[PDB]
């Protein structure tokens, strides 16, 4: 070629790396409507990898087409070009979380109504709440690309941050890692918003726990059957890990679920120990379903545990002698130490051999070990990671 000034070189660097930067804009910006097309209409199934996990393409071509830049900008030599790029990428991808998570959002409000109003049929549906099938499926697949997505970010960053100077692999390091937790918090959104699916459909069941019928009822049945249809599907096409915080939220939903049905404020009925027996019976339809689900993952036990024993401390704080009601509630606080006062209020008011002055003194004392037991935490520097209680709620007026 010919001649070139040191100012004419930085010129060319500075100008090439915005074409390639626009560019860059742009095909993601095509790729997210066609991206979000296919997620919207599923007019197809998502694919499977060769180890049965669903995927879609979007996420596929995305990486695709960034290798090949960042083979370019590399092989240009120089690093502000290089970093450029994986910067821009970068912003790009934490932008495509953003809008996924709000895609992933719509979605569902969109199915969770074309039920209800499927519930009634076109009696009260209009070409606005059409919505495609396979939902599932796709949720499962946004989950898994994910995860793969997060895996290309951090090969990318350990390939090309080694090619240049530690300011530089610095920032290559911090604009790929700074996409990370994104991804958690896409693959997050889909995996809770496949839950708030999968429980719409028993809704009904939920809401007669507790009733007359409920003591030999098919309930817990129904609710295990439902859940044991999705998770077979689910299960195989889903990445392994994911699956573990999934099923773990599962299980987390059966409960707060379960026991959210206090608010209607049955009595436990327990001549002959019927409510017992009907919760050791709710107890053992869903402890067999998940332990068959778990069948085999290492986190079986402590998944099955951490879920199932407010259950247990539940039938006792139901059944035993009321006198001994604060000791199960203080052996209660040291498994769900972050639990509310919720819990307690709403069993107490299905007792039947509790008096309302009695449900305040019992309160008043239950809610006072909270306090003590987590400032007692303190103190000691105690510091444990959260339960599946920290987020049931039942609202209730203080006497």
């Amino acid at each position: 070629g010919s001649h070139m000034g040191d100012k004419e070189k930085e010129t060319l660097f500075k100008d090439y790396l915005n074409l390639i930067v626009v560019k860059m804009t742009e095909w993601i910006g095509n790729l997210e409507k066609a991206e979000f097309d296919v997620f919207l209409e599923r007019s197809t199934p998502p694919h499977s990898d060769s180890d049965g996990l669903l995927f879609l393409d979007g996420t596929k071509t995305c990486f695709q087409m960034f290798t090949q830049q960042v083979e370019v900008a590399a092989g240009t030599n120089q690093a502000k070009i290089l970093v450029g790029v994986v910067e821009r990428f970068s912003d790009l991808l934490t932008k495509r979380q953003k809008n996924w998570i709000s895609k992933i959002s719509e979605e569902i409000k969109k199915q969770i109504n074309y039920n209800h109003k499927y519930d009634i049929d076109p009696e009260s549906i209009t070409p606005e709440d059409e919505c495609p099938g396979g939902l599932v499926e796709y949720l499962i697949a946004v989950s898994n690309d994910q995860m793969k997505a997060a895996d290309y970010a951090v090969a990318i960053s350990s390939k090309y941050g080694k090619l240049v100077s530690k300011v530089y692999e610095k920032q290559i390091t911090n604009h790929l890692e700074g996409t990370l937790d994104g991804f958690a918090e896409v693959a997050q959104c889909s995996s809770l918003g496949l839950i708030t699916l999968m429980f719409d459909d028993l809704r009904k069941p939920y809401q007669e726990i507790f009733s007359k019928t409920w003591y030999m009822g098919s309930q817990a049945q129904q609710i295990a059957d439902t859940l044991d249809e999705y998770l077979l599907d689910i299960k195989p096409q889903m990445n392994s890990v994911l699956f573990v915080n999934f099923i773990d939220n599962v299980i987390g939903e059966t409960i707060i679920k379960f026991l959210t049905a206090l608010s209607f404020e049955h009595s436990f009925k327990n001549k002959n120990n019927k409510f017992l027996e009907a919760m050791k019976r709710d107890f053992e339809i869903f402890y067999q379903l998940f332990v068959k689900v778990l069948d085999g993952n290492e986190s079986k036990d402590t998944l099955i545990t951490q879920n199932f024993t407010v259950m247990e401390f539940f039938m006792d704080l139901s059944c035993e002698p009321i006198d001994s009601i604060l000791d199960i509630w203080q052996k209660y606080l040291e498994v769900y130490w972050d639990s509310r006062i919720d819990l307690l209020v709403g069993i107490l008011k299905c007792r039947k051999d509790v008096s309302s002055s009695e449900r305040k003194k019992i309160v008043q004392q239950a809610t006072e070990m909270l306090h003590e037991y987590r400032r007692n935490m303190e103190a000691n520097g105690v510091d444990r990671e959260p339960t599946l209680m920290r987020r049931f709620v039942l609202e209730f007026e203080k006497q």
